[PDB]
């Protein structure tokens, strides 16, 4: 007998086992291997597959992940190039494609990463029919809109991931101003993951108090404490992190993470990431761009109405102006 | 016009959510709370519900959770009376029932317990017919028997607690004697959990290091280190803490959620619990007690077979026919 | 030539370190041990400590812990009912005293709860000349001025837990009605741990969206919604709860680890705690009671400045003039 | 009057605060980050210093983190090339230097890397005198002993990481083989972190179960299932992850990240860890090479002796020769 049939006695039939929750990342690179770790940290899947189109990397990342196993608590990892190693994903992180160079616009990116989702958002979807997608490929907002139409999946069911980033950037800068933990630093950065987000300078506030009344002239030219520096700060976080170490990746697999953990968990938490926004603030096209969504188990399941100052829903136009712009030259989609 | 329509504008329709990780509690006393607690410190339900026979109390302990949500991962928190609140558990714990007073035997509650799980295991297989049950209430073997009569369920979806706490006293007395971490302490204690638990001497290690290799007297009377006395240390434990303090509840709801967690996560991590050992180590009846297992999200899976030695086989006998005796009486299972 | 003796070989040469996270709770009641239970299961304490007059249930409760301890992250439990043995400790959460009966105001323990604090207080300071106290016996308003006076710490170092629990109850109700999880939403409810507690509706919010400004009879009586019943759900729970299972814990015991986590993480995190808020919002006197604090490793060492509508300044005038109506007739501090 | 003299007040007079728990990470690589991220992810340190001559790549990292904030629970993530921002650094990770090429022996990173440590590890001891160093750069082993001899400090506060990660892989393999959870088996990959390394074949059990008593040729070429292949591909695993991706790093930052937790919380487990093993197994000079050390928060205070076979002590000789052959001709240190 092997050692495994003389240590080993069944009490259970031997039996395909169906995983829970399953997670995959498309996509090995920084952001990649950022999102993968940071899952793979909060034992947010019992199951994680990779996929990438260079093989020997994907192997590698792939077993160098299974070397950690003993300290971690997802007991499967697998890994290939053929989606057939994504089936019955819960979530799938889409992390593929171009990247910035130092100083370059995500929307330069557009028409080579499209090209690539062109191919594997319908495999993903072939092996996973009733999985949520997690977009992060940039720009995040149109290649949202583009795995949606590509997919054939409910809006609620195919997320970008937004301005969480951004957010979190905005309440870390607040939160190195006034000396307490980011989290307790409230503020909500909306529209386009990019150069034309906004601001929501009326709902910044610590402890409900709003600091648009403590200032009312924050957030314009004429402000003594200059907080349109923050936002822009935070606009230009991207470009000055990629000057200095040529991308950047622990932050988004962080946010990632906190947006599986949300669902995953169904916790119903409220999350500013990329969705379906035609009808809202007077839109009048399929945009796609950062609100405020309830995020648990079925995936994006609302939007959260906001009173937004003139000022807010103008900047949110006009962002919205700036993704339409590029959505409408989008050509075989389905 | 209602604040919630002002406020959240639908992105998909609102449909009917069933759990994933459901968990149930059964018994909301000492140990019940205990549990539910260190499960939901755990985060390892997306749904617990709560339910026994004192329907005030119930209420009161789901409230003081539900008031605990800020600090959760549990969206969803339930009690009733009705086992119609448990239907579609993943994992149904069953603490409910009588317990030892001070000085007495686990034995000793089997007739009033058996009473309690002839109403209550059919219940939980009505609602959750696809669950694990994780049996706690005692004497935990003679009703992890019970359970698994009653239920019809696969031996596999049915488990008892087991040694899993006496093992984590012993670890702990022997991190004591060591000055070392509990975990980096190995050693399993089997059979019964009860009277009749057997110290696996052999197994005794720290790295890889046979604590009785460099002892061969280790466990005997005439032993040097006198582990004998640290195995009637975790046998008389219970009491002891009974006496103090009238019942115990922290270190068996800790247990309890290391089993879950081996569980739901998917692990297959090897625990010692209380499973079907007919036709191991010359045992001849559907007893239960305690071996080490690997536990999964199918549950119980596989024992691991042990060399054990002459003396251990035959206190684990003992044990056995200690508990067959009680079980072989049992009527209308 | 004992087994540890052949087992280790030393690298070090013995020393007696001192704790970096000790970690004291006075009274092993239900809120002593949920809040034991609490910390344990987030690992916030390398040493805990428990102390209580019950000398056989406080051994008992340590011998629990200790059984558990597989499970864990503390290698130090220890239990005394001398003082001695919470020497060092950085943070000291005292739950010990008499609590409320069935419809029993809190301010209705002052007498019997201020005899237990002299004694107590000074013990601990004693010991842990530089510790952070977290009050939780009731009334903890009343009782945190005590220790402040009785102890001679900075007020940064005496926090009454205070209305933490309060707002994380507001919260879950406005979950409730909202389908979304308390941390998500956002509502500060002030003052007194008690029934003249101020709901603080110009901040309730929702991803930054005033509740308020969709709603602005919010908290009247004039409210289509019926969030004055919310208000009134929060001052009514601890009594609902006491009358369903006799008394509550596990909410506060998850209330004061959050509070714990933020102290020893040093994370700068804003709590609604008490505070002597002498000064503010024309209070006059010494009162203590909740405001929106900012925690971390040397206590409380910030309050948060709010625009008050003049209903809720008037409210928290009418909390502050019932507490301090106790205060100013309390002798022997 | 500034936004925040508004909004906040002062409870405590301002004060410059020491980390309780600082953390330095040198080198920002890879490995560096690796190790980063996995101490943030659980929130191991209050104080994150990061340190690496790539002034913008540091920089950049150091960015990346902090945007990440609001996930994680460090209020303080500094970085420099400079070591004053390392001062009070309860714990120093060195994984600075040169790594292998395809193919290439560790042993051949020899020279360079002396040449980094010689310049680093002054400067450390320099900020934090009372520091453990953790020494991951290749070869792990000899720059520990280079470490030891340059920092001046005991030898219970410099530390190699040594073999952990071996374990790690071959307890991996071993799951794979039986279906279990790498923490459900146990073996310890004793020696040098490279081509030397021992593979413990007596300590290897499961439950308890000595493996090589149910299979006794395991560990020799006369082995039909062939566990010294087990023990090549934990020989083997760097290279071959090497050539796939380039390099190594998230494995090893789980296991330093489990060093970092054993030791911060004083848990004193037990690690395969390079120590200064003269004396031992008849080795004669100081070498560093992995045992199983007992780990805790002064450090690694503690060797396990060993009932090693006679093979196994001259797998373990040669391992200690190979080294030293390189030690012995190490010039300044
Ligand atoms: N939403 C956000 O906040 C952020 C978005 N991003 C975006 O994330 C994406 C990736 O950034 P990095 O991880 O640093 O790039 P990376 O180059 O270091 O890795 C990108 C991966 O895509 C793989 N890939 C390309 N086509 C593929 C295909 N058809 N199938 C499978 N794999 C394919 C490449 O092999 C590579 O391994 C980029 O678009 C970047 O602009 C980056 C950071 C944050
Ligand atoms: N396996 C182990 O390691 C341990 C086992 N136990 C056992 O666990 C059990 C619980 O002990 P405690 O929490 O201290 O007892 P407890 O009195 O504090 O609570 C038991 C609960 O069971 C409830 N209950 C009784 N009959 C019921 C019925 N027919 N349906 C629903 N609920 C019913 C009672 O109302 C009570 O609320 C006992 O059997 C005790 O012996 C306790 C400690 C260790
Ligand atoms: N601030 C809050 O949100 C809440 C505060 N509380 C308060 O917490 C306190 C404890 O409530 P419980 O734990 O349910 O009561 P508990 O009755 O279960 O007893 C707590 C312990 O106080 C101990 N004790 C009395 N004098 C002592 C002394 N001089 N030294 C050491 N221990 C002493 C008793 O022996 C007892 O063990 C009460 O004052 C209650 O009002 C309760 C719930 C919430
Ligand atoms: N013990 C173990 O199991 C393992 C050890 N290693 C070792 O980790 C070390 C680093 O590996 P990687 O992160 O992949 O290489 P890396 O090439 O990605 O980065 C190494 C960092 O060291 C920096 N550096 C060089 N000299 C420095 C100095 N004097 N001061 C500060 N920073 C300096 C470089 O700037 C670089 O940024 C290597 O020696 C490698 O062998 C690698 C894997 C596992
Ligand atoms: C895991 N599936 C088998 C579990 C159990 O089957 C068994 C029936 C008898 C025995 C016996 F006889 F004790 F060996 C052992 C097992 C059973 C019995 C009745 C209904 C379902 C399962
Ligand atoms: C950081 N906290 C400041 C220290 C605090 O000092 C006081 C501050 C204010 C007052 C009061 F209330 F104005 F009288 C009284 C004392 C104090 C109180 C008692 C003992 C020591 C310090």
């Amino acid at each position: 007998a092997t050692l495994k049939e003389k240590l080993i006695a069944p009490v259970a039939e031997e039996e395909a086992t169906v995983p829970n929750n399953k997670i995959t990342v498309v996509g090995v690179g920084q952001v990649g291997m950022a999102c993968a770790i940071s899952i793979l940290g909060k034992s947010l899947a019992d199951e994680l597959a990779l996929v990438d189109v260079l093989e020997d990397k994907l192997k590698g990342e792939m077993m160098d992940l299974q070397h950690g196993s003993l300290f971690l608590q997802t007991p499967k990892i697998v890994a290939d190039k053929d989606y057939s190693v994504t089936a019955n994903s819960k979530i799938v992180v889409v992390t593929a494609g171009v990247r910035q160079q130092e100083g370059e616009s995500r929307l330069n990116l557009v028409q080579r990463n499209v090209n690539v989702f062109k191919f594997i958002i319908p495999q993903i979807v072939k092996y996973s029919p009733d999985c949520i997608i997690i977009v992060v490929s940039n720009p995040v907002d149109i290649l949202t809109y583009v795995t949606w139409k590509l997919s054939g999946l409910p809006k609620h069911r195919v997320i970008g991931s937004g301005c969480n980033l951004d957010s979190a950037r905005f309440r870390y800068l607040m939160a190195e101003k006034l000396g307490i933990h980011p989290s307790s630093c409230h503020g909500w950065i909306l529209g386009e993951h990019g150069d034309s987000s906004v601001a929501v300078w009326s709902g910044v506030n610590v402890a409900g108090v709003s600091l648009q009344e403590l200032n009312p002239e924050m957030g314009t030219d004429n402000d003594s404490e200059n907080w349109k520096e923050v936002h822009k700060m935070v606009v230009e976080s991207a470009y000055e992190v990629i000057k200095l170490k040529g991308y950047t990746n622990w932050a988004i697999g962080l946010s990632v993470a906190d947006l599986i953990e949300s669902m995953l968990k169904n916790l119903s938490r409220i999350h500013p990431v990329s969705t379906m926004v035609k009808g809202m603030y007077g839109i009048e096209n399929e945009v796609f761009l950062s609100l405020p969504c309830i995020l648990n188990a079925r995936g994006l399941t609302s939007v959260i109405n906001q009173k937004l100052k003139d000022d807010e829903v103008a900047q949110l136009k006009k962002s919205a102006d700036t993704l339409w712009d590029i959505q409408k030259d989008l050509k075989d989609l389905e």
